[PDB]
């Protein structure tokens, strides 16, 4: 047997299989195969051809994506794409009648284009060009423009800047249409006065001039982007009169200083819900906001708002959790903190205060899935007490101590991690098993929760495994002060128990990380097991997620502290166990992992021969606000001023002495800016410590392009290996 | 038994001593001993203190660097002094009265004032602030300013721009005092339409944004600043009007396209020498022009405009040479390349044609260093044929076949490679012997040539060095394809040719240079040959100087080409002497070394293990104009774009597979923009090729802060020695 080489990882000669649908209704999803696209009838399985891979031959585009309007009317395609940051990009638009089938060829959305998405039922469009909203009433019809103010770097409606697309919404998108296609809401931020990360760009040789780029990007502390809300009725729109719309203003509590709009949430026809948190993000409100059909404004009673706050540390994981709402409305679910710190769902009326949980123990709930007037669909890790597992559940709406677990039993040696997707009204479910055994798709119906049929198993990609020396991972868990800490171990094939084995420990360990899970993964460390026989280890210490506020808060407004010393420990931990040469322990991390990376290494803990930090975070004061904030508060001498200079890589840099250091990042790095390793390196520099380093030309924070990809990995893998000896 | 050691080389420990005087007069010199300003007399050799090194105790800052006045009645201090580029800087500055033995504080020079200078004869002072001219003619009276036009970044007055400061003028001052103090000359450059080169700077830790540094920087073929020349009578100022500066312009066969001033010489009181070049460097004029009483004018007759072309190359070894006049002003002398391509010294006559030749052979005059009466004095690579040595001349005025070598005699074996420096009126001369031995520094009498004493022979030094393991060093050639090819070898101690030993060739390999001479340095190749038993060769292959233009030219529009096939058959030459393990053949250059050893090691022609580029240059289209288009000519179609495009490091990547490279660059080097390693590593990254590299924060072409320099050399020392296999 052939063992699971670098290049096999580089090339992707073992690939895993996907089965990616959109529900389309209650009953039917899209599906696309052999570039065809299919309509699936999920009770009985049966399919039609809905638009086949010949199509548009001729179209003379590469097509990029599609979207069909939710009527199944129209198909927009996008071709001329061009990525931005992780989720904005440009991208040209051409929209094809499926009645008639024909392409419109006139009034067509512009080049350029930034955002456009179909209405939530019927054909309308909504797209922003020129940081500008437009709204199509019909695909053919000339465009009304929406709002006049957008400018380049400075007024963004409709689409989020930077750090919102970044840190707040995950997405480019700021426009959310409501369930009628009514009216369409918008957010409107304001970069005036954020100051401009600037780096060089040096582009294809021929480029004799390196470019700037100047992004507006607020560091920890300085000022951020302003933000406003606004909804349009999109059914009186005039070809003589500019649109209307009309502001919903933050609440008093946000307006007398600095904050964010953090979650949009449609709850009904003339309902919405905004929920928005202070600067300091300790504090939130959620605004539940009626449209009066009279006076033609939004109001938002103020007795009607419901407050989260948090003295242990911030709100949410990452941010305020997302509301689900019941048909009609009135009351909601959410993920709320409970008193002993574990998130689990708490029940809540609109004109009623406080709220009920209807969930408690101790485990988390991972995220609501859907909601009927029976039943509460959610994914937990309850199951057998694994915080590294994830499995489906519903709830009995009449009855709280009634609860059932939909996948644990499904197929328990080889699925322990799912996720899922719910047809419209919750009819149908499509269940994902991601580990420990090859992902698996399956498709129930929820009605009695029956099986209804295996969508892929992968049984391709197991066939080919059967010829490999694939290594083993154990899930397990330490003791560190009488609590339960988790890790995995990636286990060489073969693995000899009495035999002593180099270790690499990768490590992440950014607040609310999980790296000690039980999901299947083709990766480098693959690789380093399986050809090098090197065992890795990820180890989940004091700040990580889904274990309780005790462990999650652990490192509050000490971010450098106890996940460093904690992974420091784990490593000591492993090498007691008699399999694991002390002589040749590593460590490796990317981005908060290259950080942490960086501080073990300069800890003077002599447990570490060697590490390796890519685009590492050097000092907080570097990083964005909305993140570094979130754990740090600001750097003025009144808040955490001395805790953000005790926590700098560059302060340790004499005890890099001790160890063999490799340095990477990206000269085009918009998010951990390469400035972060510069600072790293000339303080190293100052102090004469020795040390390997790489600039990857152009490549930004994933250095994701294939040669960049290949060559980094490359070049990882000799250094791990002249630091092990390994021939 | 010790050895020559890398933290000798970097801490210093063996000190060269030197001694630098300054002529104030035909007998006079100023020589600074504890800090003391003492003056000797030539003749006698007799002493006293000038300035005790008490005297500014209590000035309140760091004193940075000294000027006294011409008559000795003033001192300027230099303090606050940043330093800009390679010869710019800014500084503050005082005035301190010697005869009142007073500190000046009225009308003083302002802080931030970039270039200062005494008139020539008496105490008036012209400086340049926030880019304009303004004179003083006492110390203690107000300045007169002199232009109005300055602008930072677009209009200098009196100063150069970043160019000419580099390639054109070797200096930040463009400012000319005729001899009697009269008259002050000078250039304004204008760079409004050239092109900026922008890069990051990150400066100290708590620098939260990065800036952007950006200098008007004309890349090859790029617009070029162009400029003016300005002439003001100084005896005439007013309080009341401002100056009237009288402009001269350049020859109408210069103003017909892009040109250069590329040479100012007051000849007499009334007439000045201008220099001006084509920007295709083949053509270039001399004008004199003279002085009108009664106009108050400057003219130029077009009559008496000595031309010179080359058609084989550029005019000079970097420039039109420097005309030297006599007395009178009525003729000069100037070193021209004569009919066999070698550059000797021409007499000219003012309106008379031609020229005549009064040096002849095959060696050449390196300069031009006094005129008198009766006597030229110059330098010249004359004895015994070895163009790597130095030896003054003087050549007898009424009979040019008499020519006396004054310093080929004097100490044969310990020296042969000399500079000098004579007194005003050439009374006197300092004998300054740079190797093979210890420097040494001798004065000498121009009456008899006779020798008057001992100034510094190094002897302490000598000392030192006889208890240390030192390598020798051998000065040789080879002849290929009938021609000699100088190299020199560093050859580590108790060399012994039955052995085989590793080789590091020593790349610079530009046009004109020489890296095989007779000058004694301790430097990096000292301690590899020393402790490591390490082989350093350099060899002058086409392009190299000092041998006529045969050789010189080879490389005429074509750069990386025979200058880089030669560094490889001098590799193989070396190989095929017993003493070489040609297993273990390296090669390292900096700069334009750095570009040789890159292509030298793209070349495929495996003879080469391993190498490191510093600073290189990748493309030419990269550099900047002058230097680059000198050789080059311009990157369009109709001119050179060809082999622009033929001779980059980028296109020969796939054949860096074949051997270890190491590359190395300052972030903030104005001079080869890291732009250019971006590039190279972008290349090698394309086509997967592994490579290690370093970047040097905030570090300019010279890497030469103290800890970064520490860094680099130790860095490089670490992969000589892993290539090497070496302890
Ligand atoms: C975006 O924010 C900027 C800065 O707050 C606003 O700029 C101000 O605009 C008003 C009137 O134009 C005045 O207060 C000042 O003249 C401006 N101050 C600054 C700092 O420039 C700007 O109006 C906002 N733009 C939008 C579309 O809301
Ligand atoms: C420096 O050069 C600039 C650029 O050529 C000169 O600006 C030009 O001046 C003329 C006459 O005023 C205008 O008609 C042009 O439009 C200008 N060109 C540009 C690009 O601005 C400028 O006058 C020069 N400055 C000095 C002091 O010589
Ligand atoms: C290769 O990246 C490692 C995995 N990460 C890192 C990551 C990811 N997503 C988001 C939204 C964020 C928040 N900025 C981050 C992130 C977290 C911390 C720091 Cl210091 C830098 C970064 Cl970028 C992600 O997927
Ligand atoms: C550490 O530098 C190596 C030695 N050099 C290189 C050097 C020096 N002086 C001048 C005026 C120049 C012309 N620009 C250069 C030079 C020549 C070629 C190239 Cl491609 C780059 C450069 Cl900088 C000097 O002293
Ligand atoms: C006395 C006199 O003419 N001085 C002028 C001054 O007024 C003017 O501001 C400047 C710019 O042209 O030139 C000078
Ligand atoms: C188009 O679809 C057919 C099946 O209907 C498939 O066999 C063929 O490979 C497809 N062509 C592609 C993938 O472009
Ligand atoms: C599935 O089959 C039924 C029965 O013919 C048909 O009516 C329905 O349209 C089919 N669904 C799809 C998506 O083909
Ligand atoms: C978009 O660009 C293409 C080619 O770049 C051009 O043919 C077309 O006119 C543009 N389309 C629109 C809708 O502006
Ligand atoms: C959708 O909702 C709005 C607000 O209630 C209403 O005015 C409009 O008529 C609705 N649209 C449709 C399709 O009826
Ligand atoms: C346990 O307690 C000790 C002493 O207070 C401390 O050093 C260590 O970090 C703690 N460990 C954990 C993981 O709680
Ligand atoms: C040298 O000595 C002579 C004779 O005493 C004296 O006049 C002269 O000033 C001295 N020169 C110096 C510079 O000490
Ligand atoms: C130079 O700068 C210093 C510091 O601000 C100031 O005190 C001093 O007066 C300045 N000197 C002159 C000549 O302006
Ligand atoms: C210096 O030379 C110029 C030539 O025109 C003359 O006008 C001036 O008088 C001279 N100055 C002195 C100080 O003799
Ligand atoms: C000698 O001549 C041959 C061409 O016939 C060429 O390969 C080689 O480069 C030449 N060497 C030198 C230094 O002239």
């Amino acid at each position: 047997r052939k063992t699971y080489t670098l290049t096999d990882y580089l090339k992707n000669t073992y690939r895993l299989k996907l089965y990616s649908l959109r529900w389309i209704s209650d009953h039917e999803y899209l599906y696309k195969q052999e570039n065809n696209i299919l309509v699936f009838n999920a009770e009985y399985g049966n399919s039609s051809v809905f638009l086949e891979n010949s199509t548009f031959d001729e179209f003379g585009h590469s097509i990029n994506d599609y979207s069909i309007s939710p009527d199944g009317q129209f198909i927009l395609l996008e071709y001329n794409y061009v990525k931005q940051w992780r989720h904005s990009y440009t991208a040209s638009y051409d929209i094809y009648d499926l009645n008639k089938r024909q392409l419109i060829t006139e009034e067509r959305i512009p080049n350029n284009t930034q955002w456009v998405t179909w209405s939530p039922v019927g054909h309308k469009l909504a797209y922003v060009w020129n940081n500008d909203i437009y709204v199509k009433i019909e695909p053919n019809l000339p465009s009304y423009r929406i709002t006049w103010t957008g400018k380049e770097d400075i007024i963004y409606n409709g689409i989020t800047d930077w750090v919102y697309e970044e840190e707040v919404f995950s997405a480019y998108s700021a426009l959310w249409w409501s369930p009628n296609g009514t009216f369409l809401a918008y957010a409107q931020f304001n970069d005036t006065e954020v100051p401009l990360i600037e780096y060089s760009f040096y582009s294809d040789e021929s480029l004799q001039y390196p470019k700037t780029v100047r992004v507006p990007y607020p560091k920890a502390g300085a000022v951020n982007p302003t933000v406003k809300f606004f909804v349009v009725n999109t059914d009186s729109l005039s070809s003589v009169t500019n649109a209307t719309s009309i502001q919903i203003t933050a609440p008093a509590s946000m307006l007398i200083g600095d904050h964010y709009l953090c979650d949009v949430t449609w709850a009904t026809q003339e309902r919405i819900s905004l929920q928005w948190l202070r600067r300091i993000q300790n504090y939130s409100v959620m605004d539940i906001c009626d449209y009066d059909e009279s006076s033609g404004r939004w109001n938002c009673l103020v007795a009607r708002q419901h407050i989260e706050m948090s003295t242990t540390g911030w709100v949410g994981r990452f941010r305020p959790s997302e509301p689900h709402f019941t048909l009609d409305g009135n009351s909601f679910y959410k993920i709320i903190s409970n008193e002993e710190g574990y998130r689990h769902i708490c029940y809540f009326q609109i004109d009623k205060k406080d709220c009920t949980f209807i969930t408690k123990g101790t485990w988390e709930v991972i995220g609501i899935e859907a909601l009927t007037s029976d039943y509460l669909y959610y994914i937990s890790n309850e199951y057998k007490g694994m915080p590294g597992g994830r499995n489906l559940y519903k709830i009995q709406l009449s009855d709280y101590t009634k609860v059932t677990c939909l996948s644990c039993e499904l197929n328990p040696e080889r699925c322990q991690y799912y996720s899922v997707s719910f047809s419209k009204e919750a009819k149908y479910y499509q269940l994902r098993c991601s580990g420990p055994g090859l992902p698996l798709y399956t498709l129930h119906s929820s009605v009695n929760d029956k099986g209804l049929r295996v969508l892929e198993d992968n049984s391709a990609l197991d066939k080919m495994l059967q010829n490999v020396q694939m290594p083993s991972k154990k899930l397990d868990f330490i003791i560190l002060n009488e609590t339960k800490f988790w890790y995995q171990m990636i286990l060489p094939p073969h693995f000899d128990k009495s035999k002593k084995y180099p270790l690499l420990l990768d490590v992440y360990a950014g607040p609310c990380s999980q790296k000690a899970d039980t999901v299947f993964r083709l990766n480098w460390a693959t690789y380093l097991a399986s050809t090098e026989n090197i065992i890795v280890a990820s180890f989940d210490g004091r700040g990580s997620g889904y274990q309780g506020d005790k462990i999650m808060h652990a490192i509050n407004r000490r971010l450098g502290t106890f996940e460093v010393e904690d992974q420091i420990e784990a490593a000591r931990q492993f090498s007691k166990m008699g399999f694991v040469d002390n002589k040749r322990i590593a460590i490796w991390g990317w981005s908060y992992g290259g950080y942490v990376t960086s501080m073990v290494l300069g800890s003077g803990s002599g447990v570490f021969k060697c590490g390796i930090a890519v685009a590492p975070v050097s000092r907080w004061e570097y990083y964005d606000s909305v993140y570094t904030e979130r754990y740090m508060g600001l750097p003025t001498p009144e808040d955490n001023l001395d805790h953000y200079r005790n926590s700098t890589v560059m302060s340790r840099a004499e005890n890099f002495k001790q160890v063999e250091y490799l340095l990477i990042h990206g000269t085009a790095d918009d998010n951990v800016h390469f400035q972060q390793s510069a600072q790293i390196s000339k303080a190293l520099v100052d102090v004469g410590v020795d040390f390997q380093a790489m600039w990857y030309t152009d490549e930004d924070h994933g250095i994701a392009s294939s040669t960049a990809h290949q060559h980094i990995y490359t070049h990882m893998s000799h250094f791990i290996k002249q630091c092990f000896s390994l021939p």
